């Protein structure tokens, strides 16, 4: 029993971090095979920061100018290349640790692990989610960026973020790992700033089957909705639609506790309507988004990776 | 900027849990040099879990009644032995993956990181706060037992708990590595059940300053408060009482907000008379007690592991 937010195991990925230093600036680059892949803001100065040129500042930095550190040991840096918004040293070693590993682009209500990271180093590991709004609800300090997000997937690692910028609420923005930024976003320092959020309806629902399954049943009622009706209050609530996918999506959890989506639906409209009155459900007095269904599977049922 | 529950990176550990198989039970165990740890409770069977008699059940197994498989590869048991609620089997192969490690028993208050496993293979590592009533608010499912929790400080990955038991409200209980439980609790199917719990005082504080370092300042009052009258009020609420030396814990992130610790007791007795009337600290509608001092430093810092 339990529900916690729970992270994957981050060893394949502590494998693959290194440090970057380009003059004055050191973040982070992940090592796979014989290329680093890290923020293209590496090269930047404290003054070009409103509009770099990044072509231009490149053209003007030579592999070795490029310093590259796995650990204790210099990684030398035998070419470079830019590829959108990110780097690509080629390096003289390919690395032994290299797991099986895929790039991919997230879809907006997912989830993901994220390995924070300073100099090459780890510092800890917590799960997000990509918000509908493209930015993600992270940790984040200077030196942080080229941290990644992941997902593991039997023995596969499938990488999906790079930490890039933080934007004025104190969320934060990225690129996929080949470089393109999620979101409108883009790395300036501009007056950019992130659009008005949405709650992850299935996500809502896949948690309150977790509740159930757990024990925690109080705010199940006797109603049924239909979808279009439930719809109606989701948006007034700024809650995303759920469709028909979701709801099949939602299938698994659903015949494991013997509760149809449309009926889980109408106690979740209840409690937009009249709130929980001083109650928790999983120890929580909100409503939990950043679980998904597959989450709560993973969870609730014990799936590992090889 | 944000702040999020984070746990250690769990590379370290994850290259140390085998399966052991006794019979009908496999479980998880910790392969450290040349001797595997794993709860005792892997010799029982089904009915005598009311009262097993394990000195009794441990002599008619042999070193070859214990199956351990380190991912693929079977690693042969060439001795065994009982330690208080754990079983130490030695094998013929020494880990090479065994980190820099110490064995601690930590106190109630304070934190770690758990990386759940089903069948020697890792599922996920979610942050725990051992609680005032020797319980972890965890997420454990059949088969989880000999999972474990860590800290990392530097290079030295420090085990202090080993997963045994679930009690009735979906709480857990288990042993250090030394095979002592936390608490009142045994490896028996009985009545036990945990104490009343109590809310973690200072860690409530130490989130709050964290808080504030992340901009969220709205419940700071004007007014201040003796450490005594603070107490009275905490004694009322469920919380533990505030020493001296919390004070003196909480003097970094003190120093860092120039907000004096009563200062901050101020605010808190505030919050708990009045409660946070609809709004949120750090994205909670409650109070947050399972991060500690030392934590959140870590976290607003960039604190690394080697
Ligand atoms: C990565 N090391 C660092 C991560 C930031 C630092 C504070 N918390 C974080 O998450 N990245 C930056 O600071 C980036 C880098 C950059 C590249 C090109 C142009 C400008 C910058 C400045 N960075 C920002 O994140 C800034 N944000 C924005 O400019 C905007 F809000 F997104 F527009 C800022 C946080 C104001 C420094
Ligand atoms: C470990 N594999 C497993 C972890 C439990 C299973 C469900 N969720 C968990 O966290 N451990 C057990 O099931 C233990 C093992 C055991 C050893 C000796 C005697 C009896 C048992 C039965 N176990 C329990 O956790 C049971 N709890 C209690 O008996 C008590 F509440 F703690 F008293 C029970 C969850 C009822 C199976
Ligand atoms: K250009
Ligand atoms: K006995």
């Amino acid at each position: 029993s339990g529900f916690r937010k729970m992270a994957f195991p981050s060893g394949k990925v502590e494998g693959c971090m290194v440090q970057v230093t380009c003059g004055t600036t050191t973040l982070n680059g992940l090592w796979l095979d014989d290329v680093v892949y890290c923020p293209r803001h590496v090269i930047c100065t404290s003054e070009d920061m409103l509009n770099p040129n990044y072509e231009d500042l490149l053209i003007r930095k030579s592999n070795h100018n490029f310093l590259v550190q796995a650990g204790n040991v210099q990684l030398r840096v035998i070419g470079h290349s830019m590829q959108n918004c990110v780097l690509k040293l080629k390096v003289d070693t390919a690395n032994p640790k290299t797991p099986k590993y895929k790039f991919v682009r997230i879809q907006p209500g997912q989830t993901f692990s994220v390995l924070a990271c300073y100099n090459g180093s780890p510092s800890g590991v917590y799960q997000c989610a990509m918000r509908p709004n493209f930015t993600i609800k992270g940790s984040f300090l200077n030196g942080s960026c080229g941290s990644v997000g992941f997902n593991i997937d039997y023995d596969c690692v499938s990488f999906c973020y790079m930490h890039h910028m933080e934007l004025p609420t104190g969320v934060h923005a990225g690129t996929d790992l080949e470089g393109n930024f999620y979101g409108p976003f883009i790395d300036r320092q501009t007056a950019q700033a992130a659009g008005t959020d949405t709650t992850i309806t299935v996500n809502v629902l896949a948690w309150l089957y977790a509740a159930v399954i757990n024990g925690d049943r109080w705010f199940l009622n006797r109603f049924t909705t239909t979808l279009n009706d439930f719809n109606l209050v989701a948006m007034k609530y700024n809650y995303e639609p759920l469709t028909q996918d979701h709801v099949d999506i939602l299938g698994p959890l659903s015949a494991q506790t013997g509760i149809a989506v449309l009926d889980m639906c109408a106690s979740l409209k209840e409690l937009l309507q009249n709130g929980m009155n001083g109650r928790t459900i999983l120890g929580s007095a909100l409503l939990e988004d950043e679980f998904t269904p597959f989450d709560v599977v993973r969870q609730c049922s014990g799936v590992t990776f090889q």
